[PDB]
């Protein structure tokens, strides 16, 4: 077995300490372990981002606009969440494809059949006016050009969205197949536990300030980083067995998954943190019906 003692999981890009060169069998690997995983992965992660939100006091009374919205499963858990704690929000999920019937008839809930583009933006950015709002991002065309044409997508998102916060899917494209040098807003990578086995997508988020919106430029030989850095971590990292986490369930992502539910909000007082996040834990897998 694989067993280590861990202090702390990667939680951002940046902590990844090591890299390897991408090996193309990989590719041929199991891609995922759990049924439902997908929707798992996108839970988590918005959990995650909209808890530190609420921390920052900018959630209540936001609306959230989630893009690439459908089928969206997940979503009904997250909407329930803050409902319950007294949060006020109103979501707008917008695809072209239809949404989990679940989500429908909920007064706080507008679910849109339409794929956007700057156009349409700009229209609901009028209709929204003027409540805040918080962008969430998870459009999918990939090629290069698919990637960039996305990614150009979600940068339009909030220069005429103009939201408080924002949270969008990020994969750089693979060096091999560069095309062009591009910008991407200045977040946080923040890593995906439960992402595909060897998956080097992460979600970028962001908490804008004053009027400005700073980006950050993305060359070939950062694609080269994320190559390796991404394959060192899915290969070795997410393999690993953390022996010192007590826990139902010792498997690297567990123990990642650990780290981003100890920072949701409960309702219920626990008496410490493996009986709230064991709490949420459950009550996740129990919503998505895994077992
Ligand atoms: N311009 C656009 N506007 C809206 N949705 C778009 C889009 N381009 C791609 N998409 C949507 O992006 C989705 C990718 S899958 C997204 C899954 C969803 N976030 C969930 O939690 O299940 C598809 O449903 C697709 O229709």
């Amino acid at each position: 077995m694989d067993v280590v003692s861990l202090d702390k999981p990667f939680m951002y890009f940046e902590e990844i300490d090591n890299e390897l060169d991408y090996e193309p069998e990989s590719a041929n690997e199991v891609a995922k372990k759990l049924p439902y995983q997908g929707q798992l992965k996108l839970l988590l992660g918005e959990l995650f981002f909209l808890s530190k939100l609420q921390r920052h006091g900018i959630l209540d009374g936001a609306t959230v606009v989630y893009i690439g919205s459908a089928p969206g499963t997940h979503i009904r858990y997250l909407r329930d969440h803050f409902y319950n704690l007294g949060v006020i929000i109103k979501w707008m999920l917008i695809d072209g494809r239809h949404h989990d019937p679940i989500l429908n008839g909920l007064r706080d809930v507008t679910l849109v059949t339409r794929f956007v583009d700057e156009e349409y933006l700009r229209s609901i950015k009028k209709q929204l006016h003027p409540s805040k709002i918080i962008l969430i991002s998870d459009v999918r065309s990939p090629s290069t050009a698919d990637l960039l044409s996305n990614y150009a997508l979600q940068n339009v998102m909030i220069s005429i969205l103009n939201p408080v916060a924002s949270s969008l899917k990020w994969r750089c494209p693979w060096p091999d197949q560069w095309i062009k040098d591009f910008y991407i807003p200045h977040g946080n990578k923040m890593l995906q536990p439960f992402a595909p086995s060897y998956s080097a997508e992460m979600r970028l988020l962001s908490i804008y300030t004053g009027e400005n919106m700073r980006l950050t430029r993305v060359t070939k030989s950062d694609a080269v980083n994320y190559e390796k850095k991404m394959y060192y971590l899915n290969k070795i990292v997410r393999n690993k067995v953390v022996v010192n986490f007590d826990y139902p369930n010792q498997e690297y992502d567990y123990f990642h998954m650990y780290f981003m539910l100890r920072t949701v909000y409960c309702n219920k007082t626990f008496p410490t943190t493996k009986a709230k996040v064991l709490f949420l834990q459950q009550s996740i897998f129990r919503f998505l019906n895994i077992p």
